[PDB]
């Protein structure tokens, strides 16, 4: 079921109704005939001007767009306030370049003349999680939008009343309805969708096993597919490391979002030299946390999501506890109404003991010890995820030289992850494939037309 | 069973033993080496020299390779020569390209320094049809060979003995084992490779129903790919074409390797006025078709592929006259062992006809009619299919602004298809998703790995 129930006091304050079998069948007609319009008729200046105003609206109502997601999934409102930014941003992005990237490419060749047309496909699906309920969106939406590709969304479960605002937004801005269009369907309507001759393509944002399902259905209907998935991101301290600075990203690292973040820094690798002076940093750090209200500007550690993530989060650091690790921090129960759980500290992890290969969506902080570059490099990469990760150094070549040894699609120099709108995102293995953002995710589902003329 | 049965006469000349469990289970593990070598020392330069001598090779024994691909699928020996000598291109190309191709990319940001570089992922899996035996293979090996990604190869059961030789010749000039390596495995087989960790990737070039197994096989394992599917392709003839042009080149945009193309102009649409006019000249063309022995450098025409492709070609022409389309040309058996199907032409095709959705993998011409350009685009566009298509006019202009409006991957102006190295190639809808060849082509499994350096 949608419904909006506040992690914070665990009441529920909205219910909504799915949509119907009718709906669904309307709602993919009218994108479908919003499709063919677009690709018979040149609208992207519409398009453009609408997608500012979707800005320019998100910029003027910015606090109630935050306040709606930290009701949704309890994120602290100021965090929820960055979020509406980056999506002001993202949306600016690709309406700015919207000429640039839609332009034709010429190819050389001596046997005649060569190019290719960038155009639209079709209907896109996107299956978006609730950890950033407008920024998901945005990713996928705003390319899409320009390159003419109409979208149908299936959001969170805990998300609606953001999933639902997202769509009354871009309405409000102008654009033709059928843009975007959010759906309350259920796990079987979704592979009606996917099976549906109107969707060309399918965009999936979240877990293993829901990638996994609609991957599959999407290959069996032929349709191409986006899948990020999610990460266990290594955070390596080299030996020439700037700990002044490396005592400023950690708070942010791990903790922000509650550590519900694809690309939080999960699991920190510090050298032997290091390792007791890391512990003692890392605690100090994740001693400053202070939780409650997320509305309340002094909190700085919101709850979870769900009482499911709660209990997630809290077997996990007793799965590890129970086969071998150690309890460095907190671990402590927090009595409160809330999905709270207290920031954490594991060390002492092995690769006999179940989490040291698994993602922890929560506070917590994993330590591995290594006694070389060598063996940092051999741990961050024996892992099952490779979307993001960081290498703290003071030399930049240095830096750089070992990002390229780690297998992942993603590598921040002595900082925790960023994601801007010019930077493509996305992983390797079983963190997905395929990418989101800059150019690179613009062309996801736009069919490269090859016209060629020979001599 | 994986068997040559030369197609002219009908005779079992090599019958290959499939892959045992274990066998599998050992390329992949070299495969697997072969990738995390190439990933941890650079060896470029001799892959690089490597596959220039591939190409060498091939040059030197052209003959011998034509042959092979003439016993096994039955096209003319002077064809087998034509599809060596562009694998000959293929590979120098990406030879020459490599550095090019590899060099990191920078990413223009304000907030710091960022690029991307282009890294291999691992072993991909590529499944093959028979239509062009060494082209097929070709157009992903040598890609993926320059990127460093090892290559494990299922090719069509009729075609065994050039699958085998292609990975001799890549052993021959040099190359380590495993950079591919021919697996005569069952469908079950391939299931277990899709599902084996190895395994980073899937590129399979056939029909739907071999499309939609692999794709949701490789969708529930989380396994990226790319499909090159049929093509139903229709050949535009507009009011300013220069008939003495078209007349030139008809022959080989359908009787080409017997119709067997993925890009063969399947669709002849042409206006009222030249209807008539198109009928007498088709038919012209068509009676020059001289069918026999494929070695011999007198033949013409080829025979089909196989026994069941011939069956399968026969029943769609009985199909389409047994639900209204008229014969205008050929339709009657050639008495000879080999699987020969004689130059057929139809007409009066209506939507109501199954045959006027389908594809027709050999020598029949079909012609559509219509009353305007407008009509003309409506008939392009009222497929299943998208893959290539031809726009036949003098006004070079007016052709290119024609292709933009039809729903395909590709467009060829007054020309059948065409494959060249720098240009990539591939469809839209049932055609399948992403490219092959060019630069497009060479990224399809590549990990774009973003570092990023905030001020
Ligand atoms: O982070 P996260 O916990 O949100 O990751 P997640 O559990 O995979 O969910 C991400 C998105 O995928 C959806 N989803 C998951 N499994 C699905 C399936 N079998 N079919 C269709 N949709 C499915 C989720 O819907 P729900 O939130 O409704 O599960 C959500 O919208
Ligand atoms: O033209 P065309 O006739 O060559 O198109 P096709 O029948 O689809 O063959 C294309 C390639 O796909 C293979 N293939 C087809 N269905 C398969 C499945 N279910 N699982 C794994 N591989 C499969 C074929 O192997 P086979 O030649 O062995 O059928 C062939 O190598």
């Amino acid at each position: 079921a949608y419904q909006t129930i506040y992690p914070y006091t665990n009441e529920v304050l909205h219910t909504f109704d799915n949509m119907t079998d009718q709906g669904l069948a309307d709602v993919l007609e009218r994108a479908h005939l919003l499709y063919k319009k677009w690709r018979k008729e040149d609208h992207l200046e519409e398009r453009k001007a609408q997608l500012h105003q979707v800005a320019n609206i998100l910029r003027r109502d910015r606090d109630k767009y935050a306040e709606i997601m930290t009701k949704d999934m309890g994120k602290l409102f100021t965090e929820a306030q960055g979020e509406v930014d980056l999506c002001a941003d993202i949306a600016d992005y690709y309406a700015d370049k919207a000429d640039e990237f839609l332009m034709s490419t010429p190819l050389e060749t001596d046997s005649g003349q060569a190019y290719y047309l960038k155009q639209s496909t079709g209907v896109i699906l996107a299956v978006e999680p609730w950890n950033f309920p407008y920024y998901q969106i945005m990713r996928v939406f705003a390319p899409n939008f320009i390159v003419g590709n109409p979208m149908v969304l299936k959001h969170a479960s805990i998300c609606p009343r953001s999933a639902q605002s997202f769509e009354e937004l871009v309405l409000e801005a102008g654009a033709e309805a059928g843009s975007i269009t959010n759906l309350f369907i259920s796990y079987d309507q979704v592979s009606q969708v996917i099976a549906d001759k109107r969707v060309v393509g399918v965009c999936l944002t979240g877990s293993e096993r829901g990638g996994a399902s609609i991957a599959e259905e999407a290959g069996k209907n032929l349709k191409k597919t986006t899948l990020e998935l999610g990460g266990d991101d290594a955070f390596i301290i080299l030996d020439d490391a700037d700990w002044d600075q490396l005592e400023k990203v950690l708070y942010f690292s791990r903790l922000y979002n509650a550590g519900q973040v694809c690309t939080s820094s999960k699991r920190f690798i510090v050298l032997d030299k290091d390792y007791d002076r890391f512990k003692e940093l890392l605690t100090k750090v994740f001693k400053t946390a202070k939780w409650g209200d997320p509305m309340d500007p002094e909190t700085t550690l919101a709850p979870l999501s769900s009482a499911q993530a709660k209990a997630d989060v809290l077997d996990q650091i007793k799965l590890a506890l129970d086969h071998g690790a150690e309890l460095v921090y907190g671990g402590e129960a927090i009595d409160h109404p809330g999905h709270f759980v207290m920031p954490t500290i594991i060390a002492g992890l092995t690769k006999d003991n179940p989490i040291y290969y698994q993602e922890i969506f929560g506070p917590v902080g994993e330590i591995y010890k290594v006694s070389s570059e060598e063996e940092a490099i051999e741990v961050a990469n024996d892992s099952n995820y490779g979307l993001g990760g960081t290498i703290f150094s003071s030399n930049q070549e240095h830096a750089k030289a070992v990002a390229a040894k780690i297998e992942t699609g993603m590598s921040f120099i002595n900082s925790g992850w960023t994601s801007l709108p010019e930077l493509p995102f996305g992983g390797i293995k079983h963190s997905g494939y395929g990418r989101e953002l800059s150019e690179l995710g613009f062309t996801s589902f736009v069919n490269e037309h090859l016209i060629y003329i020979p001599n």
